[PDB]
């Protein structure tokens, strides 16, 4: 199973570690792109050296209570970073944005994947994505990402995620985006309580019925912090366990903050699955 973008390919035969590079106004400080660029390129370098095969560049925070970012603010931070990395390294670059101008401007500087947690729901996003012909990640979410509001109720969270996926795949094809260009992500922590999150992880293997790559992001999330009752900087062990459970079930891309450690853990999973008559646990 491979992805094709920007004259290159990504083989999904093994788990890939996607490192996170957030370049928001509150971190990519001192205003409209400071010498925070060296910082970003430095940070990327470490991630690559640690074994990341994909880097997720985002100019907007999607945490509860997060501010909205303007197209200008976003453009100012993401584009320069995407370009500097594309020019310097061979990694795959995914862009975490929901804005059509950022989508368009990103393809042009070499981005390989459009990771929109909003699944191209913003006016003009679907059309901008299609035009680029790049792979798109579709994520399940109930509500507004940045709501300090409570988690919905679900009749059955897994059935709802499944049906959402069917509907979104359809929407994409109707717009020109071939099913073969999609990645699916259940969206851990988004409009889901503790129970819902562990139900989605327990049954991850059942989402293979779509025959599409699966991307997951549990790193330092609430589903861990709540369970173990620990702060954000004390969640590495839990984070690692979630990555292993997902990978063991055949997830293809794991979004994380702790690249080195996850890569090691993934090396153990690969050794195991290769000795496993059918390459996956269910
Ligand atoms: N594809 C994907 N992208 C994300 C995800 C996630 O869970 N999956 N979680 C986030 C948390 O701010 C940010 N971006
Ligand atoms: N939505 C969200 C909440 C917390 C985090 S974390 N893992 O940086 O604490 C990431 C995304």
């Amino acid at each position: 199973m491979k992805l094709f973008a920007q004259g290159t390919s990504l083989d999904l035969s093994h788990p890939h570690v996607m490192g996170i590079l957030n370049v928001t106004p509150d971190s990519f400080s001192d205003g409209g792109t400071h010498n925070s660029l060296i910082d970003a390129v430095k940070h990327a370098n470490l991630m690559i050296n640690a074994g990341a095969t994909i880097i997720d560049v985002g100019g907007e925070s999607t945490r509860p209570g997060a501010a909205e970012v303007s197209v200008e603010e976003e453009l100012q931070r993401v584009i320069p970073v995407v370009e500097a990395i594309a020019q310097r390294f061979e990694v795959w670059i995914s862009v975490d944005t929901s804005k059509p101008e950022v989508i368009r401007e990103s393809a042009k500087v070499g981005a390989h994947i459009i990771n929109d947690i909003r699944s191209l729901s913003e006016p003009g996003a679907l059309e901008a994505a299609a035009e680029t012909g790049l792979p798109v990640c579709l994520m399940h979410m109930q509500g507004n990402p940045k709501t300090m509001q409570e988690a919905p109720k679900y009749d059955d969270v897994f059935a709802e995620v499944n049906r959402y996926f069917i509907e979104q795949i359809a929407r994409c094809e109707q717009a020109g985006i071939a099913k073969e260009k999609l990645l699916l992500d259940p969206g851990f922590g988004f409009g889901k309580n503790l129970s819902h999150n562990y139900s989605l992880l327990a049954r991850l293997a059942e989402f293979h019925h779509f025959n599409l790559p699966l991307l997951v992001g549990m790193s330092r999330k609430s589903m861990i912090g709540q369970l173990l009752n620990v702060g954000p900087s004390e969640r590495l062990s839990g984070s690692l366990a979630c990555a292993v459970i997902a990978a063991m079930q055949g997830a293809h891309i794991i979004r994380v903050h702790d690249v080195k450690e996850t890569v090691e853990a993934m090396r153990v999973v690969e050794a195991t699955l290769s000795a496993k008559e059918n390459k996956r646990y269910e």
